[PDB]
RNA sequence: GUGCUCGCUUCGGCAGCACAUAUACUAAAAUUGGAACGAUACAGAGAAGAUUAGCAUGGCCCCUGCGCAAGGAUGACACGCAAAUUCGUGAAGCGUU
Protein backbone atom coordinates (compact mmCIF):
# COMPACT_ATOMS: atom_id res chain seq x y z
CA UNK A 1 0.00 0.00 0.00
CA UNK A 2 2.51 2.72 1.01
CA UNK A 3 5.48 3.83 -1.04
CA UNK A 4 6.68 0.26 -0.51
CA UNK A 5 9.93 0.84 1.21
CA UNK A 6 13.29 -0.53 0.16
CA UNK A 7 15.37 0.23 3.26
CA UNK A 8 13.68 -2.60 5.23
CA UNK A 9 14.65 -0.97 8.52
CA UNK A 10 12.53 0.90 10.97
CA UNK A 11 11.73 4.47 9.99
CA UNK A 12 12.69 6.62 12.98
CA UNK A 13 10.35 7.71 15.68
CA UNK A 14 9.25 11.01 14.19
CA UNK A 15 7.81 9.32 11.11
CA UNK A 16 4.24 8.66 12.22
CA UNK A 17 3.22 12.30 12.49
CA UNK A 18 4.57 13.19 9.05
CA UNK A 19 2.81 10.03 7.84
CA UNK A 20 -0.75 11.28 7.21
CA UNK A 21 0.03 14.40 5.19
CA UNK A 22 2.70 12.53 3.25
CA UNK A 23 0.36 9.67 2.35
CA UNK A 24 -2.59 11.87 1.41
CA UNK A 25 -0.17 13.85 -0.78
CA UNK A 26 0.92 10.55 -2.32
CA UNK A 27 -2.61 9.41 -3.17
CA UNK A 28 -3.08 12.96 -4.45
CA UNK A 29 -0.07 12.59 -6.75
CA UNK A 30 -1.52 9.30 -7.96
CA UNK A 31 -4.78 11.03 -8.84
CA UNK A 32 -3.00 13.88 -10.64
CA UNK A 33 -0.94 11.17 -12.33
CA UNK A 34 -4.00 9.29 -13.55
CA UNK A 35 -5.93 12.39 -14.69
CA UNK A 36 -6.19 11.36 -18.35
CA UNK A 37 -5.12 13.32 -21.34
CA UNK A 38 -8.40 14.78 -22.60
CA UNK A 39 -8.51 17.95 -24.77
CA UNK A 40 -6.42 19.21 -21.83
CA UNK A 41 -3.14 19.81 -23.68
CA UNK A 42 0.15 17.95 -24.08
CA UNK A 43 2.62 20.59 -22.81
CA UNK A 44 0.32 21.32 -19.86
CA UNK A 45 -0.37 17.74 -18.75
CA UNK A 46 2.79 17.46 -16.62
CA UNK A 47 2.19 20.61 -14.56
CA UNK A 48 0.25 18.94 -11.71
CA UNK A 49 3.15 16.54 -11.20
CA UNK A 50 5.56 19.41 -10.60
CA UNK A 51 3.04 21.06 -8.32
CA UNK A 52 2.71 18.01 -6.10
CA UNK A 53 6.45 17.34 -6.23
CA UNK A 54 7.32 20.88 -5.15
CA UNK A 55 4.64 20.42 -2.50
CA UNK A 56 5.95 17.15 -1.04
CA UNK A 57 9.42 18.61 -0.88
CA UNK A 58 8.41 22.00 0.49
CA UNK A 59 6.51 20.16 3.21
CA UNK A 60 9.52 18.15 4.33
CA UNK A 61 11.63 21.31 4.04
CA UNK A 62 9.26 22.97 6.50
CA UNK A 63 9.15 20.03 8.89
CA UNK A 64 12.90 20.08 9.07
CA UNK A 65 14.32 23.53 8.78
CA UNK A 66 11.55 26.05 9.41
CA UNK A 67 9.99 24.39 12.45
CA UNK A 68 12.86 22.11 13.56
CA UNK A 69 10.37 19.30 14.22
CA UNK A 70 12.17 16.21 12.82
CA UNK A 71 15.37 14.33 13.61
CA UNK A 72 18.06 14.51 10.96
CA UNK A 73 18.23 10.72 10.68
CA UNK A 74 14.51 10.52 9.96
CA UNK A 75 15.20 13.39 7.56
CA UNK A 76 17.81 11.55 5.50
CA UNK A 77 15.53 8.49 5.56
CA UNK A 78 12.68 10.53 4.11
CA UNK A 79 15.17 11.66 1.49
CA UNK A 80 16.13 8.09 0.64
CA UNK A 81 12.57 6.78 0.44
CA UNK A 82 11.57 9.20 -2.30
CA UNK A 83 9.34 11.38 -0.16
CA UNK A 84 11.86 14.23 -0.46
CA UNK A 85 13.97 15.56 -3.32
CA UNK A 86 17.67 16.08 -2.66
CA UNK A 87 18.49 18.59 -5.40
CA UNK A 88 15.40 20.75 -4.92
CA UNK A 89 16.36 21.17 -1.26
CA UNK A 90 19.99 21.76 -2.22
CA UNK A 91 19.03 24.66 -4.46
CA UNK A 92 16.48 26.06 -1.99
CA UNK A 93 19.50 26.47 0.28
CA UNK A 94 20.76 29.25 -2.04
CA UNK A 95 19.82 32.92 -1.75
CA UNK A 96 17.60 33.99 -4.64
CA UNK A 97 15.90 30.64 -5.11
CA UNK A 98 13.40 30.28 -2.23
CA UNK A 99 10.46 29.30 -4.43
CA UNK A 100 12.12 27.30 -7.23
CA UNK A 101 9.42 25.94 -9.51
CA UNK A 102 11.38 22.84 -10.45
CA UNK A 103 14.99 21.85 -11.00
CA UNK A 104 14.72 22.09 -14.79
CA UNK A 105 13.63 25.72 -15.17
CA UNK A 106 17.20 26.71 -14.28
CA UNK A 107 18.79 24.10 -16.53
CA UNK A 108 20.22 26.34 -19.23
CA UNK A 109 20.97 23.60 -21.76
CA UNK A 110 17.23 23.02 -22.26
CA UNK A 111 17.09 26.43 -23.93
CA UNK A 112 18.78 27.43 -27.17
CA UNK A 113 20.97 30.17 -25.70
CA UNK A 114 22.03 28.79 -22.32
CA UNK A 115 19.97 31.04 -20.06
CA UNK A 116 17.33 30.34 -17.44
CA UNK A 117 13.69 30.41 -18.42
CA UNK A 118 11.58 33.51 -17.75
CA UNK A 119 10.03 31.66 -14.79
CA UNK A 120 13.14 32.80 -12.92
CA UNK A 121 12.88 36.50 -13.81
CA UNK A 122 11.36 38.67 -11.05
CA UNK A 123 8.05 40.34 -11.81
CA UNK A 124 9.55 43.81 -11.35
CA UNK A 125 11.75 43.46 -14.43
CA UNK A 126 8.75 42.97 -16.72
CA UNK A 127 6.56 45.77 -15.27
CA UNK A 128 3.89 44.75 -17.80
CA UNK A 129 2.56 41.55 -16.23
CA UNK A 130 1.58 39.54 -19.28
CA UNK A 131 0.69 36.25 -17.62
CA UNK A 132 3.30 33.57 -18.28
CA UNK A 133 2.99 29.87 -17.49
CA UNK A 134 6.48 28.46 -17.94
CA UNK A 135 6.35 25.59 -20.43
CA UNK A 136 8.37 23.24 -18.21
CA UNK A 137 6.63 23.67 -14.86
CA UNK A 138 3.49 25.59 -15.66
CA UNK A 139 4.64 27.90 -12.86
CA UNK A 140 3.73 31.58 -12.71
CA UNK A 141 6.73 33.47 -11.35
CA UNK A 142 8.33 31.10 -8.85
CA UNK A 143 10.77 33.66 -7.44
C1' G B 1 11.11 36.45 -2.52
C1' U B 2 15.23 35.40 1.26
C1' G B 3 18.36 38.28 4.31
C1' C B 4 21.35 42.40 6.54
C1' U B 5 21.81 47.21 7.97
C1' C B 6 23.46 48.15 16.18
C1' G B 7 17.91 51.39 9.12
C1' C B 8 13.68 54.71 9.94
C1' U B 9 12.19 51.31 13.99
C1' U B 10 8.44 49.03 16.04
C1' C B 11 7.55 44.50 15.72
C1' G B 12 3.59 47.48 11.04
C1' G B 13 4.82 49.43 6.84
C1' C B 14 8.38 52.01 4.47
C1' A B 15 13.57 52.62 2.98
C1' G B 16 18.31 51.06 1.41
C1' C B 17 22.01 47.30 0.14
C1' A B 18 23.10 42.23 -0.92
C1' C B 19 21.27 37.74 -4.03
C1' A B 20 17.92 36.00 -7.70
C1' U B 21 17.69 37.87 -15.08
C1' A B 22 14.39 36.77 -20.37
C1' U B 23 10.95 30.18 -22.20
C1' A B 24 8.72 29.66 -26.62
C1' C B 25 8.23 25.92 -34.41
C1' U B 26 4.13 30.58 -28.56
C1' A B 27 -1.28 27.24 -30.73
C1' A B 28 -5.74 22.44 -27.26
C1' A B 29 -6.05 24.77 -33.01
C1' A B 30 -7.64 26.17 -38.05
C1' U B 31 -7.12 25.37 -42.82
C1' U B 32 -4.40 23.47 -47.03
C1' G B 33 -3.71 19.72 -50.24
C1' G B 34 -1.39 13.66 -52.44
C1' A B 35 -1.71 9.30 -52.09
C1' A B 36 -4.35 3.17 -50.78
C1' C B 37 -0.91 -2.07 -55.40
C1' G B 38 -8.37 -1.52 -52.48
C1' A B 39 -12.61 -2.58 -55.02
C1' U B 40 -14.13 -2.10 -59.63
C1' A B 41 -13.69 -2.57 -64.41
C1' C B 42 -11.27 -2.99 -68.51
C1' A B 43 -6.99 -4.39 -69.86
C1' G B 44 -3.64 -9.05 -70.79
C1' A B 45 3.11 -12.15 -71.34
C1' G B 46 10.83 -10.99 -75.37
C1' A B 47 13.81 -13.41 -79.44
C1' A B 48 12.43 -17.13 -84.98
C1' G B 49 6.97 -21.75 -86.98
C1' A B 50 5.65 -23.93 -81.61
C1' U B 51 6.76 -24.25 -76.21
C1' U B 52 10.37 -21.79 -73.72
C1' A B 53 16.10 -20.78 -69.77
C1' G B 54 18.07 -16.59 -69.18
C1' C B 55 22.72 -12.61 -68.37
C1' A B 56 23.18 -7.65 -69.93
C1' U B 57 23.07 -2.25 -72.21
C1' G B 58 20.16 2.67 -71.98
C1' G B 59 17.39 6.18 -68.58
C1' C B 60 13.38 12.42 -65.35
C1' C B 61 11.16 4.25 -64.30
C1' C B 62 10.72 1.80 -59.97
C1' C B 63 9.60 -2.16 -55.79
C1' U B 64 11.46 -6.09 -51.68
C1' G B 65 16.38 -6.39 -49.31
C1' C B 66 21.59 -4.73 -44.37
C1' G B 67 23.25 -5.23 -49.13
C1' C B 68 29.02 -3.41 -53.31
C1' A B 69 24.66 -9.97 -53.01
C1' A B 70 20.03 -11.64 -54.92
C1' G B 71 15.02 -11.18 -56.67
C1' G B 72 10.64 -8.57 -59.03
C1' A B 73 7.44 -11.70 -66.60
C1' U B 74 14.87 -12.12 -69.06
C1' G B 75 11.25 -6.31 -63.25
C1' A B 76 9.00 -2.94 -66.84
C1' C B 77 9.88 0.30 -71.10
C1' A B 78 13.03 0.84 -75.01
C1' C B 79 9.92 0.15 -81.39
C1' G B 80 11.42 5.18 -87.19
C1' C B 81 15.83 5.28 -87.87
C1' A B 82 18.03 8.83 -89.97
C1' A B 83 20.87 9.87 -92.97
C1' A B 84 23.75 11.29 -95.93
C1' U B 85 23.72 10.74 -100.03
C1' U B 86 24.66 8.59 -104.72
C1' C B 87 23.84 13.38 -108.17
C1' G B 88 21.98 17.71 -108.79
C1' U B 89 19.26 23.24 -106.05
C1' G B 90 20.08 27.71 -105.33
C1' A B 91 22.68 31.24 -102.21
C1' A B 92 27.54 33.97 -101.15
C1' G B 93 32.41 35.07 -101.33
C1' C B 94 37.76 34.53 -103.24
C1' G B 95 40.72 34.25 -107.92
C1' U B 96 40.84 33.12 -113.82
C1' U B 97 39.09 34.00 -118.64
MG1 LIG C 1 17.36 -9.66 -62.22
MG1 LIG D 1 16.09 -5.92 -67.29
ZN1 LIG E 1 9.77 30.79 -12.43
ZN1 LIG F 1 9.77 27.67 -15.14
ZN1 LIG G 1 9.14 25.83 -13.34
Amino acid sequence: MPKVKRSRKAPPDGWELIEPTLDELDQKMREAETEPHEGKRKVESLWPIFRIHHQKTRYIFDLFYKRKAISRELYEYCIKEGYADKNLIAKWKKQGYENLCCLRCIQTRDTNFGTNCICRVPKSKLEVGRIIECTHCGCRGCS
